């Protein structure tokens, strides 16, 4: 029984060993090589264990039901039930029976082949046949593609055919015309040290018609992963890249002749979207013939996503932004279906899935506007948009009269003497303000005072309502939104800065989607959807269809009134009810803010942004396009 117990051990360090990949441990584990010990050395046993586990990528060898005797003097008999994971899948259910050796003070495993896998006996083979799986594609909620495979016309050059001295420049000079392509990467490809004189050297990939090819270029139709939209969701929905040894160590069903997502969609839905792989793990005859199948199943292509995004409209809101920091966030407010989640600047997911330069990679990662960012995932502060829910609270509690007129004089205030030279400023200078006119200047005063009237614990007790501290079930990270640094202002002057969008607040553009569908659904908060299929999900009395009633009249007024700040898109002639708002961030560099929904239909909400704006910049400006698009088809 006492050496029952010293058996036990070695056969879980023998097994922890093969889990961690040291299989030259596990090896110095067993007996010397003998007939009825260890059928195989040390160095026989390390290269038996590489090569047959290191071919089915096996990885997480776990073990149960472990029954330990004895058979005679020396040899105890020890068996289990195990389990391991490989690139086919997972190995469950594995018998493995063995004798024990407890010779002099300490026990070593007799080794078998039959501890490889179960019914393996002399010098039994491993094969591994492997098929790929297809890629899923991704889609917009019309059908159209977003990220799919496709045939790509790949230009490249073979040096023989182009030359030998001076007809082989006047080529280089000839491609480097005919495509839009450089003299000095034309020969920076060529001269690399994997090229030989007779090999294909890829150079871009013509993303239209080909041109006529000069002596040396040629055309090979490959397959690879495409995205039409390009640079305008590479955001959101992200790119592939190949997949290294490092993945396959994490994840061994993977297929490393494969491509893994790295960032966006694409990662997020790796799983459903890389399929399974297919093929047979078999043991073979001495000689090769097949003996025992131990995984097989068919190739499982990767199924498709289909997004509620709007691909026109996607393109529309990324292409408004004219390469400028920003961000617009589309949807139908009624149900939450994101229709554009455009941010920019942007990256070409193409040039960077099909082979990217690592100058050119360079430049995406030291842009100071920075490419990379998921800016409508990036928290901010709301500016003067925020006014609407500071005021739907004030009406809700009985905080504010809709009627009632605030006499401010001049363009600065405080609250007393005690905010010492601190000022709540406005920018226009209007004596008489209700609230009506307050959301039709964007006047701060009005809203830092009436905030203070209202108080923290009121203020704070409409906010809670929202979104605040929530993760939104979204395929995107994202922090969740917050309205200070701590659960308390502490400070009436950071509570007045609160109240119209410029304290500690911290909301992205979908969130901020999330909290103004308030005001298309009588109060009810409707949660952003990007999965076309899932359940819409809604959030019942977060304000008052009071509130709604009163402030969606002064927001077409926002649009409508002359001296409204957003009076430049009454040009477009359809119903709009809007707030805009600048965002102070501390030179100064502002935030322009734009929020818009239709109010007679509910059919679209748009929230678009300028991050680090240049001057007379602004959303208000570029949202005449993908405002006239969401109203004709979204009502
Ligand atoms: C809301 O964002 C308001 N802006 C401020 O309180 C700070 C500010 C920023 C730039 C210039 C002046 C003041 C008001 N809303 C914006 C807007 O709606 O665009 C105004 C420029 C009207 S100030």
């Amino acid at each position: 029984t006492q050496a029952v117990e010293a058996g036990e051990k070695t056969v879980e360090q023998f097994v922890q060993a093969l889990n961690k990949g040291d299989y030259n441990k596990a090896a110095e584990m067993t007996s010397k090589k003998a007939a009825n010990k260890s059928a195989l050395s040390e160095k026989e046993i390390l290269d038996k264990y590489q090569n047959i586990y290191g071919a089915a990528d096996v990885k997480g060898l776990q073990i149960s039901n472990l029954k330990v005797d004895k058979k005679d003097d020396s040899t105890y008999s020890f068996s289990y039930k195990a389990k391991m994971n490989t690139s086919l899948g997972e190995l469950k259910d594995l018998s493995y029976k063995g004798t024990l050796d407890r010779n002099d003070g300490q026990t070593t495993i007799n080794w078998q082949p039959n501890l490889v896998f179960p019914e393996m006996e002399g010098n039994d083979k491993v094969s591994l046949t492997t098929q790929e799986a297809a890629r899923g594609n991704i889609i917009d909620r019309n059908g159209e593609p977003l990220a799919t495979t496709g045939k790509l016309k790949q230009l490249g050059v073979v040096p023989s055919k182009l030359g030998d001295g001076g007809e082989k420049t006047a080529n280089i000079k000839a491609i480097a015309s005919s495509f839009d392509l450089t003299e000095d990467a034309i020969n920076q490809a060529i001269s690399q040290s994997w090229v030989q004189p007779d090999y294909f050297v890829p150079l871009k990939i013509i993303d239209g018609a080909t041109p006529e090819l000069p002596a040396g270029a040629t055309i090979q139709e490959v397959d690879g992963r495409y995205y039409p939209l390009g640079e305008a969701a590479a955001q959101l929905i992200g790119y592939v890249g190949d997949i290294t040894a490092e993945d396959i160590d994490k994840n061994p069903e993977l297929s490393s002749n494969g491509k893994i997502g790295r960032s966006g969609l694409e990662m997020a839905f790796d799983k459903d979207l890389r399929g399974t792989t297919g093929g047979k793990l078999s043991i073979t005859d001495a000689d090769g013939v097949e003996k025992k199948v131990l995984i097989e199943h068919e190739v499982q292509n990767g199924k498709d996503i289909k997004l509620t995004i709007d691909a026109k409209a996607q393109k529309t809101a990324f292409d408004s932004l004219g390469g400028k920091a920003g961000s617009t966030v589309a949807t139908t407010p009624k149900t939450g279906d994101l229709l554009a989640l455009a941010s920019s600047p942007s990256y070409d997911p193409n040039k960077m899935t099909n082979g990217i330069s690592q100058e050119d990679y360079k430049a995406y990662e030291e842009n100071p506007e920075q490419p990379f960012i998921s800016r409508f995932a990036t928290g901010y502060a709301p500016g003067s948009t925020f006014k609407m829910i500071t005021a739907a609270i004030g009406l809700d509690n009985g905080t504010i009269d809709p009627n009632e007129v605030l006499t401010i004089n001049g363009l600065k205030w405080q609250k007393d003497s005690s905010w010492g030279s601190y000022q709540v400023t406005r920018v226009s200078d209007v004596s008489q303000v209700d609230l009506k006119t307050a959301l039709i200047y964007s006047d701060n005063i009005y809203t830092a005072q009436e905030t203070l009237k209202m108080g923290e614990k009121k203020f704070r007790t409409g906010l809670d309502k929202f979104i605040f501290g929530e993760d939104l079930d979204l395929p995107i990270s994202m922090n969740p939104a917050q309205i200070s640094n701590e659960d308390s202002f502490n400070s009436d002057i950071l509570l007045a800065d609160t109240g119209y969008g410029q304290g500690e607040l911290l909301i992205n553009p979908i969130q901020q989607a999330a909290m103004y569908s308030v005001f298309a659904n009588n109060g009810t908060l409707v949660y952003p959807k990007l999965i076309a299929d899932k359940e819409t999900k809604d959030k019942k009395n977060v304000i008052g269809e009071t509130a709604v009633q009163t402030i969606v009249p002064d927001l077409r007024e926002v649009v409508q009134d002359v001296n409204g700040t957003a009076h430049s898109l009454s040009a477009l002639g359809i119903p709009l009810a809007a707030k805009t708002g600048t965002a102070e961030i501390g030179g100064g560099k502002e935030n322009s803010f734009l929020f818009a929904f239709n109010p007679d239909n509910q059919g679209y909400m748009m929230v678009s942004m300028l991050e680090n704006k240049e001057d007379d910049d602004s959303a208000t400006k570029r949202a005449s396009e993908l405002l006239q698009y969401l109203n004709q088809n979204y009502q």
